[PDB]
C-alpha cells in the first residue's frame, strides 16, 4: 500500500465518498473516527472496535503526552502496539485541549492532572506524534475562541498559518515520519469568509495531504456551522480528503456530508453512552428513563450489533442505573456500531446517488 | 439431562473430582464459579466467562431482590435471560449479605440502596431464589459472627438447621422448581466439633443434593479454616457435592480440595482485578507498581488467557492507573481465567493421581 493515497469513487452534489490507502490499511469514507483518550476507545476491545466497522480511530496527543507520556509508549514500540490497535491511527496535534502561557514559539502549560510543567509548539507536537508513531498527523495549530472579534480572528489565524508551515518543515525533516504518515492543515478564520478563504490558500501554498475545518466545533450552533462549512469546504482543494473536527451528533454529520466533509471524530458515542444515551434512528433515547426498566426490545430494533442481537432495554437500564461497568461497555459497543452502520448508509447511498433522499429520510424519522 | 447427578470420577486421599449434570449443563468439579453481583460478572460479558472455562456462575439474592427486584426479573423471564448466561446458576440464600431485626421467622432489614424496607425467612428466600430461576438454591441460614462462644454457636446453628427443613419443604412445595433445580443445605457450628456433627447429622436427614460448609468465610484465618474443614467435611455424606462458601484464595482453595472440597465461589479475582491485584503461578501482583510501568510481558509468562496473548503489564498498568474501564476489562479477565485454569490443573492432578505432587509444587512457587 502507498502512504497516502485519496480516490473518489462517487459523488453527489457536494458528497462524495471514496477511500484514503495507508500503509496500515484503508479507510472508507465518509468515516466516523472513535476517539481513543488515553491509548483505549473507553470500554471497548481494539477487536470490538474493529468489529463496529471503524477502520481508523483517533488519539488525544494532550493526554498521552501526559499519561503516560510520548516517550515512554516509543519506547515500548509506539501507540499501536501499546494498545493492540493495528490499523491507521490518526492523531491530534493536541493544541485543543492544552486550551497558559502562550507565544509565537507555542504554549506553556500545567498539567490538570499533577501541576507538571509541559510545552507544546509546532516542532514538539509534531516530535510527539512521532514518538506515538501515529499514521495520519494534525498540524499544530491556535484555538480561537467563540465567539471573536475580526481582529482577533485575523490574527489567530494568521499565527497558525504559520505554525502550519513550520508543522509541515517539523514532518518533513524526520524521514521515518514523512515516508509513512501524512500531514493534514487546519483552516481556521472563525465565521469570517474572507478569512477562511485566505486560511484555505495559504494552506493549498504549503501543500498537505488533507484538510480539517477547524474552530466549528465550539459552541455556535448547527445553523451557523453549516453556513460556515457551505463557503469554507469549497476552499478547500477538492482532491485531498477533508475532515470536520470535533463533529460530532448524526445529524451534524449527514449535513456535514451534504456539504463536502469526508471525516468526523467525536466523543459524543463514547461519553454519552457511559452516560446513558443511545442512539436509535427514531432518535437518541436515555436508556436510564424508567420507561425502559421492563423493555425486551433491543436498544434500537433495525440495528445489526451484538448488543442488540443479544441484550433488552432492561437489562442495560439496570446495569447503566446499577453503576456496573458492563452497562458502560454495552452501550458504548451500540453507539459506535450505530455510528459506522450511519457512515455505511451514507457511503452506499452516495454511491448510488441516493444521498439526498437519504438524508431527508434519515431527519424526517430520526426527528418525529 | 437429569435435573441433578454427581458422579466421581477419581479420587486422591479426601481430593476427589468429577462432575455435576443439571439441565442447563456439566459443572466439572472441583469448580470455581465467578460471582455475579446484580445479574453481571463485574466487567465481563458471559461469553467471556464461559470463555474463561467457568461452567456455572454465582447470584447474590440480596442484591438482587434489593435492584432489580426479583419478581421484576422473573416477569422479564427470569435471570438467565435477563442477563445472557445459559448454563446453571447458583443462587446464596441472601442471608449472608442482610447480615436489622432477627426472629425464628426471619429477618427484616433497611436496604442500604433506599432505607426501604424487606424482609427475609427460609420461604421468602426460597421464593426468590424461585422467581431468579436459580438452578442451585442455597437454604436460609442464620450467621454465626467469629468469634462466637459456645452457646451462641449452638443457638445458631439450630435455628439454621430449623430454617434448613423449612428451606426444603417451601422447595418441595414448588412443582416447577423441586422438579428442575436442586436445593443445598448448609452446615454450621462455627468452630465446634460436636455442633459440626449435629449439623451434618440434621442436614443429611433432611436430605439435600450437596452441603455447603458455612461459617468459615469469616476472619478466621487459614489454619483455624483449615482445621475446622479437616474434622467437618468427613461429617458431610460423601456422594454428594461439598461447596466451601466464600473461599477464597488460591492457595484456600488448594488446601480446601485436599480437605475433600468440590466447589467455591469467591469475589476476589474480580474486585481484586479492578483494583489492581493480577493472580500469577508466582504469586500475585499489583499492577499499579512502578515497577511494572515499562514490563512488556504479560501479566503471567504460562497464563493461557487471551489478555496474556495480546497485552502487556505496562499497558494494563497504564489503563488501571488512568481509571479507564478496559484496565479492569482485562483485569478481570485474566483473574478468572487463571482461577479456571487453577482448577483444571487440580482436576487434571486428581484424575492422574499425582495432585499431591501438584498441590506441593504449586505452594513452593506461589510462595516463592
Ligand atoms: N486542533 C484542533 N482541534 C479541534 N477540535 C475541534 N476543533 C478544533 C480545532 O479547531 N483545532
Ligand atoms: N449463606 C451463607 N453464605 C456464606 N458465605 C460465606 N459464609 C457463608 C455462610 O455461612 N452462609
Ligand atoms: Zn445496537
Ligand atoms: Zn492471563
Amino acid at each position: 500500500r502507498p502512504r497516502f493515497s485519496f480516490s473518489i469513487a462517487a459523488r453527489e452534489g457536494k458528497a462524495r465518498t471514496g477511500t484514503i490507502e495507508m500503509k496500515r490499511g484503508v479507510i472508507r469514507t465518509p468515516a466516523f473516527m472513535p476517539v481513543g483518550t488515553a491509548a483505549t476507545v473507553k470500554a471497548l476491545k481494539p477487536e470490538t472496535v474493529r468489529a463496529t466497522g471503524a477502520d481508523i480511530i483517533l488519539g488525544n496527543t494532550y493526554h498521552l503526552m501526559l499519561r503516560p507520556g510520548a516517550e515512554r509508549i516509543a519506547k515500548l514500540g509506539g501507540l499501536h502496539s501499546f494498545m493492540g490497535w493495528d490499523r491507521p491511527i490518526l492523531t491530534d496535534s493536541g493544541g485543543f485541549q492544552v486550551m497558559t502561557k502562550q507565544s509565537e514559539e507555542g504554549v506553556t502549560f500545567k498539567s490538570h492532572l499533577d501541576g507538571s510543567r509541559h510545552m507544546l509548539s509546532p516542532e514538539r507536537s509534531i516530535e510527539i506524534q512521532h514518538l506515538l508513531g501515529s499514521d495520519i498527523v494534525m498540524a499544530f495549530d491556535e484555538v480561537t475562541p467563540y465567539p471573536a472579534t475580526p481582529s482577533r480572528a485575523a490574527s489567530s489565524m494568521e499565527r497558525s498559518m504559520r505554525w502550519a508551515k513550520r508543522s509541515r518543515d517539523a514532518f518533513d525533516s524526520r524521514k521515518e515520519q514523512a515516508e509513512n504518515a501524512a500531514l493534514f492543515g487546519i483552516q481556521q478564520g472563525s465565521v469570517f469568509e474572507n478569512l477562511r478563504q485566505q486560511s484555505a490558500d495559504a494552506l493549498a501554498e504549503i501543500g498537505f495531504d488533507g484538510y480539517a475545518v477547524g474552530g466549528l466545533a465550539v459552541g455556535e450552533g448547527q445553523d451557523e456551522m453549516f453556513r460556515v462549512l457551505d463557503f469554507s469546504v469549497p476552499m478547500l482543494p477538492d482532491d485531498k480528503p477533508h475532515y470536520l473536527m470535533g463533529v460530532g451528533k448524526p445529524d451534524d454529520i449527514v449535513g456535514a456530508v451534504e456539504r463536502g466533509i469526508d471525516m468526523f471524530d467525536c466523543v459524543l458515542p463514547t461519553r454519552s453512552g457511559r452516560n446513558g444515551q443511545a442512539f436509535t434512528w427514531d432518535g437518541p433515547i436515555n436508556i436510564r428513563n424508567a420507561r425502559f426498566s421492563e423493555d425486551l426490545k433491543p436498544l434500537d430494533s433495525e440495528c445489526h450489533c451484538a448488543v442488540c442481537q443479544k441484550w433488552s432495554r432492561a437489562y442495560i437500564h439496570h446495569l447503566i442505573r446499577a453503576g456496573e461497568i458492563l452497562g458502560a461497555m454495552l452501550m458504548t459497543e451500540h453507539n459506535i456500531a450505530f455510528y459506522q452502520q450511519l457512515m455505511q448508509k451514507i457511503r452506499d447511498s452516495i454511491s448510488e446517488g441516493r444521498f439526498s433522499q437519504f438524508a431527508q429520510d434519515f431527519r424526517a424519522r430520526y426527528f418525529a
